[PDB]
DNA sequence: GTTGGATGGTAG
DNA sequence: CTAACGCTACCATCCAACC
């Protein structure tokens, strides 16, 4: 059984620079611009280039421009994404069939049945981003090997532009020596409260006890350490299917004022009914980040489909509840659907 | 119990 | 106005419900 992954590179910065070839060889930072301030926002990808100098996602916009100046600032355009990422992700589908699109940048193709062993997988793998840098000019990274967190590892490892395999002598090699912190689905939190119970590589959760750790990261979590580590892993590939649509945004001032708040929570009840496209939901939830980034949200779940007119008087009802039992002013409103039919 | 909803935390 | 863009997926927990 063998998983090829493919990620591209610094994907919304790539695609500015195949659209502008200028740009090419300096730092260029996709951000979005908010309305609050001059250069008030957030970077939302910056290319390698800019990267060097400490630019990355999720710092703001006046702090990059302190570090980098004279760089290219250039509002992102998650539109003119999406069309390359679809033109690329059905290139991808002429190499297999059952595909795992995990984001806007990364697929999961099982090539089983199309590679006999990891050296034709590899070999595949070149062909796939020779095609890729033939049709879209965007340059990826891919990751084989035996599931799909290890796939995703090879490309964590081989990035800008990688290609590597791991086999099932560095699978094995790798749960006794990665660092647990390195694996898919284990961040800050998670990783801290491993160091605390000694628990620094993947083959540790064999030695100790199961209640225990489960007590500290939870038992889904558990179990996915657990069997990584075992060499059990084997969720297969199988196809992206949304439970999800939601839009919610950082208004241009701070208020508790419902005229001032409505604008904003029904642009954003029109956009999310306009990517449901078809789909009908049975929950809504309306969410507002307050002027101190603490997150709350109210909702509801009906017995039946929400029509776009039940979003909205639901959506006021929802954002006044949330107003009533919580006195902090709004920073950002926003809406969610989900459970569809 | 196992289930489902409301709300929230963690991750990518 | 004075820093913090925005997307989806999954799991944990508290807390009725339906036996
Ligand atoms: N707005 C926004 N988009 C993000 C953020 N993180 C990732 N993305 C989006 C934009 C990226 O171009 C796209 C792919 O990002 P990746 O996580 O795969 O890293 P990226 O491809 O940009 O550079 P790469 O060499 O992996 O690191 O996903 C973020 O914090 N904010
Ligand atoms: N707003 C936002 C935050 C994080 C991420 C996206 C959007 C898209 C994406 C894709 C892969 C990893 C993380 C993110
Ligand atoms: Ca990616
Ligand atoms: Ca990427
Ligand atoms: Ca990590």
């Amino acid at each position: 059984g063998i998983v090829l992954f493919v990620d591209f590179d610094y994907f919304y910065a790539q695609v500015e620079e195949v659209l502008n070839p200028s740009l090419k060889g300096k730092p260029v930072v996709v951000c979005v611009f908010s309305g609050r301030f001059e250069d008030s926002g957030a970077v939302a990808t910056a290319n390698y280039e800019a990267r060097k100098f400490g630019v990355k996602a999720g710092i703001p916009i006046v702090e990059a421009k302190k570090i980098l100046p004279n760089a290219v600032y250039l509002p992102m355009r998650k539109e003119v994404y999406q069309q390359v990422s679809s033109r690329i992700m059905n290139l991808l589908r002429e190499y297999s069939e059952k595909i795992e699109i995990a984001s806007i940048d990364e697929a999961y193709l099982d090539i089983s049945d199309k590679v006999r062993d990891y050296r034709e997988a590899y070999n595949l793998g070149l062909e796939i981003k020779n095609k890729i840098l033939e049709k879209e000019k965007i340059t990826v990274t891919v990751g084989i090997s035996k599931n799909k967190v290890f796939a995703k590892i090879a490309a964590d490892m081989a990035k800008p532009n990688g290609i590597k395999v791991i086999d099932d002598e560095e699978v094995k090699r790798l749960i006794r020596e990665l660092d647990i912190a390195d694996v898919p689905g284990i961040g800050n939190i998670t990783a801290e409260k491993l160091k605390k119970l000694g628990i620094n590589k993947l083959v540790d959760t064999l030695s100790i006890e199961f209640d225990k750790l489960k007590g500290m990261i939870g038992e889904a979590k558990a179990k996915y350490l657990i069997s990584l580590a075992r060499d059990e892993y084997n969720e297969p590939i199988r196809t992206r299917v949304r439970k999800s649509i939601g839009r919610i945004v950082t208004m241009k001032r701070n208020s508790r004022n419902l005229e001032e708040i409505k604008p904003y929570l029904f642009r954003a009840i029109e956009e999310s009914y306009y990517k449901l496209d078809k789909r009908i939901p049975k929950a809504i939830h309306v969410v507002a980040v307050t002027e101190d980034l603490d997150i709350v949200s109210r909702g509801r779940t009906f017995p039946h489909g929400i029509s776009k007119e039940t979003a909205y008087s639901e959506s006021v009802k929802l954002l006044q509840k949330i107003l009533e039992e919580d006195e902090r002013k709004i920073r950002r409103i926003g809406v969610r659907f989900s459970k569809f039919i």
